[PDB]
């Protein structure tokens, strides 16, 4: 599913992501924009053989099982395919774990490089929230 901007903002809010670990909703929408372009089916293979999945490009090295990342962990206790669903619940639940692990949203390289320090409220501006 390719979410619209304000549509994703609403789903993330419903699922408790807004202000989670101190990160306002615009931070999460901006991260999804640059990780996946709002596409729940996004995948990207990393140099090490791990893969990033879904709207927040969650990595099989640590967080999900894809059966093809020898030596990896599955800290979210989920198949990586769960992170591709039209329903964002699994991606939100796992993103809450990741952002809690010490490094905040710096876990998402596109957020650090493209959202951090910017006017992230722009991503939710005009939405009916």
């Amino acid at each position: 599913k390719v979410f619209g901007r304000c549509e994703l903002a609403a789903a993330m809010k419903r699922h408790g992501l807004d202000n989670y670990r101190g990160y306002s909703l615009g931070n999460w929408v901006c991260a999804a924009k640059f990780e996946s372009n709002f596409n729940t089916q996004a995948t990207n293979r990393n140099t090490d053989g791990s893969t990033d999945y879904g709207i927040l490009q969650i990595n099989s090295r640590w967080w999900c099982n894809d059966g093809r990342t020898p030596g990896s962990r599955n800290l979210c206790n989920i198949p990586c395919s769960a992170l591709l669903s039209s329903d964002i619940t699994a991606s939100v639940n796992c993103a809450k774990k990741i952002v809690s692990d010490g490094n905040g949203m710096n876990a998402w390289v596109a957020w650090r490089n493209r959202c951090k320090g910017t006017d992230v409220q722009a991503w939710i501006r005009g939405c009916r929230l």
